[PDB]
């Protein structure tokens, strides 16, 4: 948890759409999007845009079969990912989510938009954690 | 162009699709993604996310008309983006990109997963533009 190539990832429901929620385990910084399915595709798809922006290492899940997918595999394989072991935070990361989406809901239509808006006042709240995990990553250089 | 909250917008096509790519302009680092039509919705939606990782100030574009849109002017205004006007960069990010992705594209199956196979080469190549971004937010806080 102090390594900051450390991520979770976890779907959560909320208005019958289903949300892909990552959360960087040193910094609290979050991304979040809303998939169309629970499937392997949609996570694997999702790994790759991740690993290109930030440095995963290894990615941990509170749902064990979501990284069964042969396609998830087939992405962790490529991008150099590995299945985190070390942990035995999501709970408090998807319950603050939900709850900044429940403030903005209203400023915006489609739910898409709303997830976004409360990962935007999650990263910038205030150090903030889209400022930390900046710091963190750059020392770790 | 110094400054580290600069980005360019800029749409291109590939195997019938358009492609959204985002160059931070002081690090060359690159974000892409594959919408379904040039709409300023999408446009929106995409400096919605944009703005939530990094710090976005201003934004640019090679096709004034791209930020036209009431949506994309209400994103900006939320986000507090204001339009870039000291750039009189994406032409050969554009080329380099869609090069990268030829070297990708038989290794998977959607150009979808080609694009992000393509925005991780080029962000870990190697100082890598992945890590410049980092340490030039780093040093700016
Ligand atoms: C549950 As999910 C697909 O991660
Ligand atoms: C998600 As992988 C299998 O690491
Ligand atoms: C051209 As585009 C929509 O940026
Ligand atoms: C894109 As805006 C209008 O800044």
């Amino acid at each position: 948890d102090c390594s900051p190539g450390i991520w979770q990832l976890d779907c959560t429901h909320l208005e019958g759409k289903v949300i892909l929620v990552a959360v960087h385990v040193a910094s609290g910084y979050i991304e979040a999007e809303v998939i169309p399915a629970e499937t392997g595709q949609e996570t694997a798809y999702f790994l790759l845009k991740l690993a290109g922006r930030w440095p995963v290492k290894t990615v941990h899940t509170d749902n064990g079969s979501n990284f069964t997918s042969t396609t998830v595999k087939a992405a962790c394989w490529w991008a150099g990912i590995k299945q985190e072991f070390g942990i035995p935070v999501i709970e408090s990361m998807n319950k603050e989510l939900k709850k900044i989406i429940g403030q903005v809901r209203d400023q915006a239509e489609h739910l898409k938009t709303a997830v976004q808006m409360a990962v935007f006042i999650h990263n910038k709240k205030r150090y903030s954690a889209g400022e930390r995990i900046v710091d963190i990553i750059a020392t770790d250089i």
